[PDB]
């Protein structure tokens, strides 16, 4: 029941920002939320190409860290990787099939594309630093630590998108499918989608800057600073990114978009807690992996664990939320120097 | 039983543009068919913003054109905005969730994502040259003429999509749906995509390039000049979307990638040739109508339809299908002036 254009002449600045009638004409002339336009415009105003980076003494730094370091460096650049390769395609197949406003579809679109200039960036990286790419590449999908430290975002994405197939195909109500009984509710849909946002909120505004931290502990040690180059961009449009759904909850939460939205957010308040508490286990969890064969002076499992917890409490009350650690200061002031 | 992280690995080099394992790790390092990398870094080198371009004179010239020069002017610059509204989105929506090499996942996202550049331009040029740009917006969506010359396109990739969704929740087989049988077939899957390219190929490759026609006729006289440098920049892309289209065809009917694919395009040679034909066809009743209220200078009714027939047969002969019309050289070479590539 999804159309590529709606035949009908709809008002969009009266539709809801998701689940209303799919944008037929792309205009931007008017918007119901201007902060879309303005990230859109604010994204293209930061267009860069990762191969123009010179990472030609990467290669030499890198080969002559110890061990134990090339380790840390490594296993978080595959991290990033396996993130932005999910990031390029998820926003668009997930989310682009849902939106019913054109600012939030085409933000929607240039978010996405942005993060493939960020996979591009990472395969430039390690292209010019490694002298077989694939074991890189390859150890991503099946390095079981790193897929323990995504657990549960391709698997929400995934959820989604097959509860929005059956509402596209089927329509709500209750139905018979090979034998089964299958519901289809666009409540228990919009759920989904409002908690798959909250957890790319978590994504984008944690776990990318836990990985920024430990690339930058290489920067202040005047080391890659190819990399350091391409990540202080890349985390310019990580801060967009995370400013889009901020925006996205906090109108959701506001009541002046959909109101059953404004219900559900209040609703499923305990699950948007709970998913940011279990994330955070989760980039705690991968210190033990990080500093197997060792940690380094200034980055270790102790100040990772202390910096989660900052930069969780941090990102929890910028969307309404209760804070679930002890607070305290920034324990790695110098990450300031690269964030700009 | 589509996923966003395929957690097999596998050998991107080894499998098929579609239908395969969906794409985990997105790399570009290498690739299966490097023509999508080109086509990548072609386009990111393209890169243009809308507002860079000044459309200050556009207004006068808009107003002092005679009516009927307005309309054409108008009703082509709508279409071009109906097309690209549908480009921006479709690629993303009807082929991502299909393919299963990286370099053609992420050419696509670069495809679509450079298709809203195109429609912030038209924005860009409509705010500049009426009062009330929602009249023209809002026209796009019910105007019969308009509707009558796209008719179709959405419809392709509509179906396409309802396809898929069937396919990947319920995967092939003779399925029943709330007492009805849904038998889901991978051939006819593949044959619906293999469409569906086939008139997005005849969409920027023949429909857009007669809409360029109508707005470079413009440039020529030295009017809407802020129009023609941004439809410069959008034909510029438009040349490396239907290479990518072009290859994509030829690659999955030589056999090379699916020979399964190749068996299929054999088999709807005589649809897919009626269906460029029928392309042509509503693309000349557009200019028929267009040119009613009268011809304009450098431009009428059997100018284009020659140009619509020289620039199907090349098209067509580039997918390998037969030529329809008799062969002719350009009509308007003076357009080569204004399509770089
Ligand atoms: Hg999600
Ligand atoms: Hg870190
Ligand atoms: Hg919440
Ligand atoms: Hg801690
Ligand atoms: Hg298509
Ligand atoms: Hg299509
Ligand atoms: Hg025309
Ligand atoms: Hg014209
Ligand atoms: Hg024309
Ligand atoms: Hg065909
Ligand atoms: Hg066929
Ligand atoms: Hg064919
Ligand atoms: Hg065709
Ligand atoms: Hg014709
Ligand atoms: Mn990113
Ligand atoms: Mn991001
Ligand atoms: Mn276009
Ligand atoms: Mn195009």
């Amino acid at each position: 029941a999804y159309t590529t254009f709606s035949q009908t002449k709809n008002d969009q600045l009266k539709e809801p920002m998701f689940f209303g009638q799919p944008v037929n004409v792309a205009r931007y002339d008017q918007q119901k939320y201007d902060i879309f336009e303005k990230l859109i415009e604010k994204q293209l105003s930061f267009f860069w190409r990762p191969e123009e980076v010179d990472v030609s003494r990467d290669r030499i730094d890198y080969q002559a860290l110890p061990e134990h370091e090339k380790h840390i460096f490594i296993s978080n650049l595959k991290y990033q990787t396996l993130l932005d390769s999910i990031q390029g395609r998820s926003p668009n197949v997930a989310l682009l099939p849902l939106i019913s406003i054109p600012e939030l579809e085409t933000w929607v679109e240039t978010w996405a594309f942005s993060e493939t200039i960020h996979s591009r960036s990472y395969t430039h990286i390690i292209r010019n630093i490694v002298n077989d790419p694939s074991v890189v590449f390859d150890d991503i999908v099946t390095n079981e630590q790193i897929q323990k430290r995504a657990e549960g975002i391709s698997s929400y994405y995934d959820e989604l998108i097959e509860m929005t197939s059956y509402w596209h195909l089927l329509g709500e109500g209750t139905h018979t499918v090979n034998g089964k009984t299958v519901t289809v509710s666009l409540r228990e849909l919009k759920k989904k989608l409002y908690l798959c946002l909250m957890s790319v909120n978590a994504l984008e505004a944690i776990r990318f800057y836990v990985s920024f931290a430990c690339s930058f502990a290489f920067a202040e040690r005047e080391l890659m600073e190819g990399n350091a180059k391409i990540i202080r961009l890349i985390a310019r449009d990580e801060a967009l990114h995370l400013t889009g759904t901020q925006h996205m909850l906090n109108l959701l939460r506001s009541g002046a978009d959909d109101p059953e939205m404004a219900e559900i957010a209040e609703e499923c308040k305990q699950e948007c807690y709970d998913l940011f508490v279990q994330a955070a286990q989760q980039e705690k969890d991968w210190a033990d992996y990080l500093f197997r064969d060792g940690s380094m002076i200034g980055l270790n499992k102790d100040i990772l664990c202390q910096y989660v917890e900052y930069i969780t409490n941090i990102r929890m009350q910028a969307v309404g939320l209760d804070l679930p650690f002890q607070t305290r200061s920034n324990p790695i002031p110098w990450i300031n120097t690269w964030l700009v």
